[PDB]
């Protein structure tokens, strides 16, 4: 059973687009793969942060992950910061990484990649996700892994990166993104039904009046068919067949409700957890698991380098 | 009342200049200060090492400090890596330090440029009031004070701002060999230095062949008679006698017995240290003392760590 590590930044709120990109894809692999989801709060402080926004974002993200079906008794969801081994191994890896490598991509900004390498390597990670802009982060990680294996002990497995792009409702050519100035460009998983509906019905389209798919010729309608597709558990072409004698108004109206119904259980559950202390227990349990495992790999690192006794 | 934090490198061998310079002086402040002696193995790995000799030096240093009169009941002696908060706080301090101030001190290994915030973390973690002076610790301490103040201001106010404490005129001890040089273990001539574990026989050999003058007067003046005044300084401190008594004592006498007598004085000073070192170095009582100190340090350090985390928004 291969093992996967996903480093997940607590950055406030998840768009539908990114839920469909990563979240959904990797949450489902929890039964076939041994899977870790690490809220990387120590990487978040490499940029300016309000202390309150940060604790808020961390809880919030944890709640969503569980709300979207992550099973804490099969996968390991935890907060980086609560597993001291990360900083510890993070520091040993600083003593193996060179500056040159790091300048080629505030101090923690320049020197978090060794800590990132440490995040993945502490767990014997076989696989990492394709976070857009991780192509050079994984390369370093791989390299640092190889450099430590040669110089001390083969203890690290060399991690691999093994694999629907949701575009803006306002502009089909732009990717859906939380930082989009226009609030109607994107849907967040906690959007209320009322507002969910509004954003879909005003989503830019064509005039052709025919629900059909081609990306570079009907990008707005194509995108909508792709959302409908994933959230509704159907194929695009079935949907074409289904809207044969129909126009965008019925389509947009039906899609609205599909989306409301796909997000209702997720919301319902978010709010049960966000307030509960059950959420804290889950996170306590996750940190215990990760420490138990991360500490074994740490001691080896320490023994490989010679740090105690 | 005041607490001192002494960060001490496990480098494999300690000269006489060190015992009299740092160790002795700061192990004496033991009762009038809550004093920490931290074996900084995570600073050690910024430069190349053999995992065997590093492990060895770590014990060696622990054993030496005890052997020299460090009281595990009054001072906290511990290993840096064995208290995780250092790594944790250190990482937090990297998120406060800018690259420039770090770039203004030293493809090279990253932890060699980025250790100063970890040094900051080491000290600030204990609410340290005072620190020893080191060779090039001036520029290091200045950065720590900045990071302390920068963080007090921006997040919460939790760090005390530390100060260099100057000990009771620590004597700088010079080579036996070239008296203008400072005593150093790296010198390629083992005659030039004396280490606390030198056998009485090698102690004796080295002292007799220590560089002097062509006068044959045992008289202290630093600029014209550096060999002799270095030895007088050594005789003074291990002797517990003033240089004046030693000029009195060695009036109508020449370098012959001056070196003979000093030799026996050094042997006798180093004997208890050696007998005691050789008990601890093999026994498990040492391990017990290093477990206690790690425990004490962790309890203190973890409280401050919680404050830093609350102050920045990590965890819950």
């Amino acid at each position: 059973k291969q093992t996967i590590f996903s480093g997940i930044q607590p950055s406030g709120s998840v768009t539908l687009g990114n839920y469909i990109g990563a979240m959904k894809q990797f949450v489902e692999l929890q039964h076939d793969y041994n899977s870790y989801f690490c809220i990387v709060d120590q990487h978040a402080i490499t940029v300016p942060q309000d202390r309150l926004e940060l604790r808020k974002n961390i809880r919030n993200l944890a709640a969503l992950y569980l709300a979207v079906g992550l099973d804490p008794e099969k996968a390991t969801l935890f907060i980086q910061s609560e597993v001291p081994a990360h900083a510890q191994a993070g520091w040993m890896m600083q003593c193996v990484a060179y500056i040159g490598e790091l300048e080629r991509m505030v101090s923690g900004l320049l020197t978090y990649p060794p800590l990132m390498a440490a995040d993945i390597l502490l767990y014997g990670t076989d696989l990492v996700p394709p976070g857009e802009d991780q192509k050079q982060h994984l390369e370093l990680t791989r390299n640092l892994a190889e450099r430590f294996n040669k110089k001390y002990n083969d203890i690290f497995t060399i991690p691999e990166v093994k694999i629907a792009r949701i575009m803006s409702l306002n502009d089909p050519l732009k990717k859906m993104s939380k930082s989009d100035p226009n609030q109607k460009a994107y849907i967040t998983l906690l959007d209320e039904p009322k507002q969910l509906e509004k954003k879909i019905k005003s989503a830019v389209t064509d005039s052709e009046g025919i629900v059909k798919f081609d990306k570079e010729n009907k990008p707005g309608v194509s995108n909508l068919l792709t959302i409908y597709s994933i959230l509704g558990n159907t194929t695009i072409e079935e949907l074409e067949a289904k809207y044969e004698g129909k126009g965008y108004g019925e389509f947009k109206g039906d899609l609205a409700e599909v989306v409301v119904n796909a997000l209702k259980p997720i919301q319902d559950r978010y709010y049960e957890l966000i307030e509960s202390e059950e959420l804290d227990r889950i996170l306590d349990e996750g940190a215990e698991r990760a420490n138990r495992t991360a500490n074994k790999m740490l001691k080896k690192m320490e023994n490989a380098m010679g740090l105690g006794r």
